[PDB]
């Protein structure tokens, strides 16, 4: 059951720059003692492209550890190589993962028909649900509705999809191709709210690694129909959901929760541990006005 | 009172290209018949660009006399050229009209400075509200929330906006810098449930020439707070809202017309009176779906 | 025929606003005795959208007037409706252009077949030769080699483009789909250079309004088949093409002019009469750099 | 070196998908015949993303053993991941590589000051001269000139770029930023002519894989300074730059060599081994056109 609010969590690095497991599982308990409704480890916001495949691997069993089942883990297994992504598919499904959540090809750019036997190939290899990770501002190529719906009719496990499109128009079309029972979580934040007016049931989360108690009142309110409600926690979050992405949301959520709980920014090259002074500034004043910070 | 499901109105044309006044009349009179809450004459679906002044000043004088204050009237004034923009502002005054759609100039790709100057002496030339018609896919330029909420502060009559951008977040900046008070409407038909659910209160509507009322029923349950119900209208209505924007959304219109109410497909140059096959057949489809043939 | 650096002229205005036609005729008369190869009145640069019915004829009768047959007149003549355009291109006919300038339909975004039925309605109604102006930054809408060939099959009089697309390859594919005759001219002074190189035989250009000698000297060398040359006026002038382009271009152009010349500054809004501090000290450093100040 | 026609080269498998690590070592030793003036061993056109470690590793040496310091090896050493792209400099390094071309990271779409950490901690830990990649069509992410300009500064192995921006006028830039002896290469094989115009010195290229030794003439040309000869091997040349890039460029590339020298088709998923039929029908007229088939 996949729906509400789910962050892609964070993965905490020490000063040495190694996997921090100790505080791992510490923000994994907090995300669930503040209602997520269940848990990304090692999506984009865990820093997939700079772990190795050890460390991904290992993240991905502490989480589901942690988790020990209270809430889904719908482990990150992205890749732009097919069989590389094949690989991280098999042993999040081994090591007790509840989904999976597969990127589109990036940097390559594959046709649509590449798209197709990518994720077909993904489909095959395992038993598990499978999210769809749309993602154009990321990966320049975009999966069509058409392509989903091919998909989705041809592997019963493609189950939903992660829509960082941007493009709310896309839900409804999405409802066309796959279905109204097609499993649709917003990839962006600031537009969770459009989203499931528009059929969306959750949404995988940056900005609740920072506020996931409001994340998940605010999902709450849409998925109980009190929009208004909803567009209250809007008015309390968008400017947290802003600034935390004016540089990378990584780099802008590390930040935040050095600010409320004492985590390390550090990050992987190429990201950075700093970021400006108006961005430092402005997630501040976001920080503030969501009551995280006096 | 600017909300729910405002037409952008197509002016109807006859064979030859001549503005039809007796089909554009009909059409408003239908239109009000069927629920529309307000009405824009000569806005882009109205093919203000390729209407002499005279008849941009009939047609809002047309629609005006027809509507006869029994809903807003909010006439197209827009232009790259500000000192044209203030002439079709004080016409549209003079006429009558309770509100005007300003479109942020397009192809001269003003500054935000430019913009704000652009607006401004429009405001200030005239009395009646204005709501800014930013739309990026067209105009290039991109009127930020923080240009638009000093016009706000600055000009009582700055009342709202036509928002085109496609992007909710826009919305959701543009409360923040205009205040909760600002009237937003969606300038696109496929967003505006997410759209209003962001806090918007409307839609300048193309889809609303075709489906007057289940629009303006779709934009009561969003200001209802039924987004359920809503989203049973976006279900019925999505097809035609992407069919009828295969091709231009005026000539997606006309022919759905054409099909539903025996309205004329004549459009002036460069909008052409035919479509592509493939659109054709999904217009249909979309009426089908709708219940509307 | 249509060849070298032909300026899209700039329009006076005194500083109520008006058409200074005594400024407007130096400014010709300078740009022929500078060796300016043609010139356009009233194209983009020349605030066409900003000037009435009537001041756009005058402004036109007038280049031709001044011109005195020393070099062609490719008068605008653009509209986003295709009966303002055949009134203006009929009225340039009349007065004596030698050709016209006719920009793709901007704001009503009209399909290729809408394009070809614009440009091929104005092609029919004049027996001048007539030049494309493809610009889709400005315009949107981006007029497809193949539509351009189309037009060219069907008109004797479509002998031209003006390319302002930055897309250096559809200059090879025009010369594909419209012959290698078919006359091309940039649309952008930055790749001017590379333009003339894939087969482009001028540019109607912005920055010759401030630098016409060293502008018809660049193209002339192109001419010529002098690539190290023009490279050498490309150094000397490209932080002039990109300093007169960091706001529009018709205010760089005009601030240029007023620090050469003394020519008025004054814009008609929606532009205006003024440029941010750093546009004016990019523009002064590109001066100096040019030779044109010190 | 760092001049003239340098191949992006392809990385042939067998049927299986294996390297083939003699259709390779053929493919090497034919380009060296046909004039190329460089080799890019595993490079995007060499299937990178694809490519496990050791593969990767096992190409580059490859590569360096049959080029036999005939001509310069530019090694692929790309990542996303800033101690991966180290790792892949120190071996290419440590193989013999004569230098290295490092992609801009790719999907976590780092700052400028991201950018210039990453490209400053591989030149750092290397001797070896190092070309910049610039893709924003893959990368999303684009190294302003000012940006490059400061790398250049700091590091005086970062001596030049690949440029796949398609902004030519990012040459004139380049110049300005990084000086007039900064190694500026084209990405792009449509628009190598008009890059060299601007100062460009040559191409790695996806086109020079099929067609060497026109390529390799055509780059000579402009060094001559003959741009006029230049622009008939781009009229020989440009159906083919168009015809392998209607469907990705690996597989065009592929397509093109199993016509002309029966090479396998073969590529890793996402790409296809196949095309559409419109596509292989313009790629078999542009090897006719440029005289390589009949």
């Amino acid at each position: 059951m996949f729906k509400g609010s789910i962050p892609a969590l964070i993965t905490p690095f020490t000063d040495n720059g190694a996997v921090d497991e100790q505080a791992f599982a510490a923000h994994v308990e907090w995300q669930i003692a503040e209602g997520s409704n269940g848990l990304v480890p090692v999506g984009t916001t865990g820093e997939s492209p700079t772990l190795s495949h050890d460390e991904h691997k290992r993240v991905v069993e502490l989480c589901i550890e942690v988790a020990a089942k209270r809430v889904p883990v719908i482990a990150g297994a992205g890749s732009n190589n097919t069989d590389e992504a094949i690989e991280l598919a098999l042993h999040a499904q081994d090591a007790g993962a509840d989904a999976l959540l597969v990127v589109t090809p990036y940097y390559n750019k594959p046709t649509q028909k590449g798209l197709f036997a990518h994720f077909s190939a993904v489909a095959e290899a395992v038993k598990l649900p499978i999210v769809i990770y749309n993602i154009p501002p990321r990966s320049v190529v975009d999966m069509s509705p058409e392509t989903m719906g091919a998909l989705v009719k041809a592997h019963k496990n493609i189950v939903g999809v992660k829509d960082a499109t941007g493009k709310l128009d896309r839900v409804s079309e999405q409802r066309i191709s796959c279905g109204k029972d097609f499993i649709q979580l917003s990839g962006e934040d600031s537009t969770a709210l459009g989203f499931n007016a528009h059929g969306g049931v959750g949404c995988i989360s940056v900005s609740a690694n920072v506020a996931p108690r409001l994340c998940s009142e605010f999902q709450a309110a849409m998925l109980a129909g009190d929009y208004a409600k909803a567009l209250e926690y809007q008015d309390r979050l968008m400017p947290l959901h802003r600034a935390i992405f004016m540089e990378p949301g990584v780099c802008g959520t590390k930040y935040a929760l050095s600010k409320t709980r004492g985590c390390n920014r550090k990050v992987r090259s190429p990201l950075m541990s700093t970021l400006e002074p108006a961005t430092e500034a402005a997630i501040d004043a976001a920080l503030k006005h969501a009551g995280l910070m006096n």
